């Protein structure tokens, strides 16, 4: 017997699995505290903009084209070029094929086919065929594809691995890469591809150059495009408005008040006319005047031009040097040789206690990274346990990920039907007496499917697959698992009931007040 | 053979039992962090204080009214209502029962009984019997019982449940609620009760209402009171003398240099004169006014009147706007037109960076909010394996919890007699060779019982009940468990000898000093 | 078969073991956070030194004289005191030992013999031997030896404890400790040692006082030294060079914005010409006077002398107040009534202002106190799962923990070859199907040795030992181990291949950006 699931939007019912592998990552020890020793201060208050290298990969649209031979043995097998042009250009695929020949069921036509959408196809892998069979059908799927720098090779979503540069326009490959084979890559200048293959009749679109490789059971496609136009190794991280700096012998300082982390330069500046910065120049020089007019436009004036620095930890930082305006200008704004002395005299106790209060903040500032770094420690050790829940916290967005041992593999999440979750009522291994689940199973069904699939209930609304998590049944046993905006309580690992989430008080951090239980009298 | 152990005072040995799977509680991400945009300067400065929703329910003393027939059966029956009055009125109970009729032990008398106090019963469960037997009997049970809001009904330390509203007194059905058998509900005006049923002659006193409920096995009764009167829907949670306030658009944001918790509310405030702050409004009045007579009745004055708000998260904030004397008032304090001039541009000079300040100790306040929310999620990480200890460091005060799936449960925990205490010497489970126990096992006496209990000690002098927690026998073994102010080791899962807590160092997350050791020579 | 390690410098690849359950460690709740109620803002400002009470055992030289005596039964034995004269002078040992007589293989020659190095002896425990044999030999050990206050017994690294105090000089047995046999302990003043036991020819050096004792395996020796000139009761720990200070009643509150800690501490002072403070008199005042005269020297002035303060933890202060000089001055350094006046009012609103600053940053260095508790408390729930990463991240150091229960034994590590670690292919644990390693399995050689052992690769490049980590073979598996610089692939519990570590990703926790994975295809 089952119970019903209960919709949630952030969350929703899904299934995560692990991206064959490939997207690993892992904790080091990179959090590096420096304390400054010399308590000089003459701070520089400033506006920053801190960039971060580009370390994920490159995705572009590809298509694969493919017909599928079926006697189940379902051999997948490349369409011949001149019916590739066909697919781009009419967007329809000829009935059949030849290698001796073969075709739809019971047939001999050899007639035109009209490409249709595949409705079982998702967000990604969005699929056409010929045939709605849901034998010889024709196949379209428009995918994604990922490239890591340098882009010498990309690895579609379908898994396949192709040792082409995304970026090799057939006249650039002592700048790129190319090491498929060569007899089977063309590269073709303004070619005419539909807008949508499932349309009878779609707008034609020209492309500068589309390149094609013939795979043994697939036909890859892709449009070459710009790398310096496409690609920047440079992601805009955090501005700080109220940025202070101080100054070193070699070494330049940067804390905020904001922000928990202080960056470390050396006092050299990067070349601002740069071609690795030209992706983020003109979006960080904006910013920063963006923060000038909104922020200091009438109390401040700018000190200097803007600086290009590159942190020790590998950040680049774009800075505005900013001087307040003398107290006079100010007062003025606001509203003889002696009344200049009086100014001069205020303007020395204030500039004095100002920078006072900036080489308080600058310590207060350090004062973060020791307990960044045991945090670190800490989020390392309990990413063992839940790594999902450990990075989740950390890039403060719902991440699911998996042990791999030293490393950790990042998950993509499925969205099922959201109405289909079942869970059963009980949670005793029918199959092994004396195991029992740890959490209840599910009954569910993928989108736009009928099979009933069978998985374990998991946190945040997430359905588990694989080896269902066991223990032993340790009666007397009282539990209550939460879905939705629901609460099912199982004694004894058999259902009980429901329950009001209103009636589970939260656990406040911040406020921390307690209700005292219910007393026990020794029985 | 056993060992003894030793006493402590803030952790004595108990028996932490789990409240019927009632007191439930669990971990939700309810730490949001917005960051303030604007570097605005003109802050406001006040003192606040701030409550927190009342969620722990009313807790209120009933009686327990019962006989017990025993042919070891133990039938529990309700005694007659004319009885009930003569225990309420004389403390004492009829020697019958009758339904045919049934005596104490081979008697007929049905004489009167002097109630006596039994022994066994706690500071909860307070209990007297007639006969001292610890066959007929006669009992009363002075107990608590817990009603969360809305007070529509209430649930005994006993377990026994009743759909009455505590505070149903008979003419306020519409404003309250009664689901209870009608027939079997009796309220009497100026009830006189006596004030202890163990004694022979006592101070009769006189109750306003009191309410009586012929339950099947008991007859349950309470005294009635004015809810608005005893139940408080608001709890202090904490003052702050120097608060910062940030005035937004439409939001005030309040900050704290003590706290790390930053509030944030709208700008339109609540009616102070509401009834839902009857029973916190002088009270936060007061000590508002006493913050100011203590620490700003000479430097500062009142801007302003209490203003009322409501917190984003919750909570309600009773703010008192304070702004300090010009420092002409404050330098004569501690001891023309140009001078007025002078201190005119003093005055704006200090203002000036009095505002500096304020914005960058809001910064501050404000850079805690990810920190709190990234270690909330490692409290519900860890409180899958030790909920108790995670929520003693949250709530700052010894906590027994147990993991319910989704959910924890609070726990209660009985004193023992802590001189009972026996630790065994051989921890290698006999009735299971190749299993050895994880904590060493305990016997240990209930207080005013001699039957020996047989448990496991826990951490915090903890005593352990149910299923032992058991591992494999890992040879060679070297344990060392701390109870009192003694430690225990065991070596080869079998007592070796005590250990002096002076010959263990303890760790210092302060200082983080260490002590190198003995070194190892290739052997 | 096998794979090859790569080195690292910082975690070399070691076995780590524990210090026979003696380096015990425990985690205890000693964070006590105490808010200060006033907001009275003269807060004083100065330098302050922060030394802890020193806990860590004194380490000093020992030597270890003993024949051996093989028929593999291995007897220890005592050389004759005459035999110990002639190894200290003339680094040269008798080939006979009698009891009733015995001579090396097949010898009657009582012939001198000069001792050399064994190359088998480490950086402790440095052992010298007459037959190089790696029959009767006679070996020398030089070894470290340790005593905890009160010195009145030392254990030594081979673990022989010796009931004597490694100060007791033969004058002051009222002021040490003698407990071992009387008719076997030897005091020898101004004794004559080889300074090595391996030069055929060395350097002769005269020590005041050598004790020896004559043990029933072994004679132990060690130079007695002065208590008071090599044992230092407290330990520095660190200097604030920025610090304030508030005074109550009866008590003195510092904070410093660099530090997470505030000490606390009453207004009674230490007597600074006190004995105990003789070893860290010098160096903290020394260090105070550098502060000084390295930060302020120019700007500021010295505020009253030197004062010791006990804080409440057991902390002790070095403390020396200072005083900004007069803005006149300090302005005259950057370089009539009425004039006065005015600088007598820019001085009292500086001063009001400051006052102000200071009280808000003595406020901000409390907030870190109840943060600091509960994370003390995380880590303690984390040490029962990781102690060595927890204890590594605490004290800022690579250390090495193992799990004793309530307690934590710390473990010294011995360096491998380093190039002899070869992990296994075959993760299956082939002597019991259904069960697999959880982690490689790795062949390794101690130094200068040649028989291979047999381990399990841990983290950090450290080799495990004992009984092998197992778990149950979830197939389909596929987990990345890494050590040295690289990175190992084991699908299905067998090695695939080697990964570069640029191909996973570092976890940011200070910048936090992500990368999106794969899409999946309902597939
Ligand atoms: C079904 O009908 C279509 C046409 O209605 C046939 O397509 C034709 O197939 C031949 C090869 O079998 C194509 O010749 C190829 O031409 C390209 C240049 O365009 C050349 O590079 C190749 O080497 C080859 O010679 C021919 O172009 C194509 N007709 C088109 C595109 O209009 C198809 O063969 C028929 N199949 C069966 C099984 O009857
Ligand atoms: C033992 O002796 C006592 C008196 O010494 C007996 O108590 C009496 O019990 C009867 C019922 O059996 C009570 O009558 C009840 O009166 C109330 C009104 O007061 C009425 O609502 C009930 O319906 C019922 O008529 C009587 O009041 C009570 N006497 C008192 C309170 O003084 C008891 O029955 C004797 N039991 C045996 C087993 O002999
Ligand atoms: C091997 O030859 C050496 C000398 O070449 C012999 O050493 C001698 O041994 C005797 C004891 O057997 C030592 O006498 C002892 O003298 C000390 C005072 O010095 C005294 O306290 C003892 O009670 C004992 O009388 C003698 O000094 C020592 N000769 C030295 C040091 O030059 C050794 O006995 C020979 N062993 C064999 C097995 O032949
Ligand atoms: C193919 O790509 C190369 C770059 O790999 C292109 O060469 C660039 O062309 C632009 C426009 O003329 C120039 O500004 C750059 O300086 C060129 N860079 C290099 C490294 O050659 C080339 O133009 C592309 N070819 C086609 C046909 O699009
Ligand atoms: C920073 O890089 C730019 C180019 O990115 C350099 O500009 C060159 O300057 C020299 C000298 O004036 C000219 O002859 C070149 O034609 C310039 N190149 C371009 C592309 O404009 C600039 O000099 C560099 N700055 C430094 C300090 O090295
Ligand atoms: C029973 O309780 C009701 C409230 O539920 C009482 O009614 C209140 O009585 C006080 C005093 O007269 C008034 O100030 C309130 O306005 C009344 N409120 C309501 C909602 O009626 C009632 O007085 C109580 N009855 C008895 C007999 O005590
Ligand atoms: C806040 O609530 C109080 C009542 O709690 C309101 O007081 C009422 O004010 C009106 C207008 O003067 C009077 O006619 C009523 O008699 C008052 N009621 C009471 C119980 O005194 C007050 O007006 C409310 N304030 C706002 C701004 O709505
Ligand atoms: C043996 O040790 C004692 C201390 O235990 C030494 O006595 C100290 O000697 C110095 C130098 O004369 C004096 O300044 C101290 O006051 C003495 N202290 C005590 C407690 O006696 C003694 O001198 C040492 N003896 C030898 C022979 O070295
Ligand atoms: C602090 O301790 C020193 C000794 O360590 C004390 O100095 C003694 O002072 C008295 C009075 O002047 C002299 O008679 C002694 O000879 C001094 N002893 C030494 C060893 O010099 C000092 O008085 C102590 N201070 C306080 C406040 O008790
Ligand atoms: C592609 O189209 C553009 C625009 O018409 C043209 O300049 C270019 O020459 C075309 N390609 C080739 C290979 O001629
Ligand atoms: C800020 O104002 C300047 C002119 O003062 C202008 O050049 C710049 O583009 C502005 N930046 C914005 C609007 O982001
Ligand atoms: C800033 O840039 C201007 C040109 O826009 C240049 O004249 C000036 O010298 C630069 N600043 C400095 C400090 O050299
Ligand atoms: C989702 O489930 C609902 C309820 O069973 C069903 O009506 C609907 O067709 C399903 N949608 C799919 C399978 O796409
Ligand atoms: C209860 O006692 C009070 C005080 O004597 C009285 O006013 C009230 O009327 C009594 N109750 C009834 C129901 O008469
Ligand atoms: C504070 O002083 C005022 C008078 O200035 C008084 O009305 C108020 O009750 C006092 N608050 C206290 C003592 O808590
Ligand atoms: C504060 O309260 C007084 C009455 O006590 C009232 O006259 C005054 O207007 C109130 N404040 C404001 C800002 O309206
Ligand atoms: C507690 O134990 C002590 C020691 O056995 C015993 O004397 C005492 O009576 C006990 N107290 C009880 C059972 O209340
Ligand atoms: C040890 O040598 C010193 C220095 O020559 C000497 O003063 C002392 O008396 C010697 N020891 C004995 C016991 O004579
Ligand atoms: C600091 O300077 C003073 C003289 O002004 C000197 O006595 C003291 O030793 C110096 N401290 C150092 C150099 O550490
Ligand atoms: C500081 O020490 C000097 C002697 O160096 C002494 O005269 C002076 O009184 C001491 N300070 C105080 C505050 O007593
Ligand atoms: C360490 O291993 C290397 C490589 O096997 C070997 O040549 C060398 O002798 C070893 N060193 C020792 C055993 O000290």
């Amino acid at each position: 017997g089952d119970v019903v699931g209960v919709n949630t939007t952030k969350y929703p019912y899904r299934v995560c699995s692990m991206a064959q592998g490939l997207d690993l990552i892992r904790f080091e020890r990179n959090i590096v505290c420096t304390s400054m020793k010399p308590i000089n201060e003459d701070l520089d208050e400033g506006i920053m903009v801190v960039y971060k290298r580009n370390i994920c990969a490159h995705t572009f649209k590809v298509r694969v084209y493919q017909k599928v031979l079926t006697f189940s043995n379902t051999e997948y097998v490349a369409p011949p070029m001149w019916e590739i042009h066909h697919i781009n250009s009419h967007s329809q695929c000829y009935s059949s094929y030849s290698r001796f020949v073969a075709y739809h069921r019971d047939s001999y036509e050899n007639k035109t086919m009209q490409l249709m959408p595949d409705d079982y196809s998702n967000t990604c892998s969005t699929r056409y065929v010929t045939v709605k069979d849901q034998n010889l059908n024709c196949m379209v799927t428009i995918t994604t594809a990922r490239s890591k720098y340098p882009y010498h090779f990309f690895i579609t979503s379908t898994g396949d691995v192709v040792d082409i540069s995304p970026f090799y326009n057939g006249t650039n490959r002592n700048a790129s890469y190319f090491g498929e084979n060569a007899d089977k890559f063309f590269i073709f200048p303004n070619y005419t591809i539909v807008s949508d293959f499932g349309r009878p009749n779609s707008a034609l679109e020209t492309h500068r150059l589309v390149a094609f490789l013939e795979r043994a059971d697939s036909v890859i496609s892709w449009d070459i495009q710009d790398e310096k136009n496409v690609t920047c190794q440079l992601t805009f991280w955090e501005a700080s408005e109220r940025t202070i700096r101080s100054e070193a012998e070699d070494s330049y300082h940067f804390s905020s008040a904001k922000m928990t982390a202080t960056f470390l330069s050396k006092k050299q500046e990067v070349n601002m006319s740069d071609s690795a910065l030209d992706c983020v120049r003109d979006e960080a020089i904006n910013k920063l005047q963006q923060i000038f007019n909104t922020s200091y436009n009438q109390t401040y004036e700018k000190y200097g031009n803007v600086s290009v620095f590159e942190t020790t930890g590998g950040l680049v930082v774009f800075w505005q040097g900013i001087k307040q305006k003398s107290l006079v200008e100010l007062e003025r704004l606001a509203n003889e040789s002696v009344h200049n002395l009086v100014y001069a005299q205020l303007q020395f106790t204030y500039d004095t206690l100002r920078g006072y209060i900036n080489r308080a903040l600058a310590q207060i500032a350090e004062a973060w990274c020791v307990d960044q770094r045991r945090t670190l420690e800490v989020f390392k050790e309990l990413s063992k346990i839940n790594p999902s829940a450990i990075l989740s916290a950390i890039y403060n967005k719902p991440i699911a990920a998996r042990f791999m041992g030293d490393v950790l593999g990042l998950a993509s999440c499925v969205t099922i039907n959201q109405t289909s979750v079942k869970v059963l009522r009980d949670m005793n291994v029918k199959e092994s007496p004396g195991r029992c689940y740890s959490r209840p199973v599910v009954i569910f069904n993928f989108a736009n499917s009928s099979y009933v699939q069978y998985g374990q209930l998991g946190e945040d609304n997430e359905i588990l697959l694989g080896n269902h998590r066991t223990e032993e049944c340790q009666l007397p046993s009282l539990k209550i698992f939460i879905a939705g905006n629901s609460a099912y309580e199982y004694v004894d690992y058999l259902f009980k009931r429901m329950i009001d989430l209103s009636s589970i008080s939260t656990v406040d951090s911040m406020i921390a007040l307690d209700c005292d239980p219910l007393c026990n009298t020794d029985f």
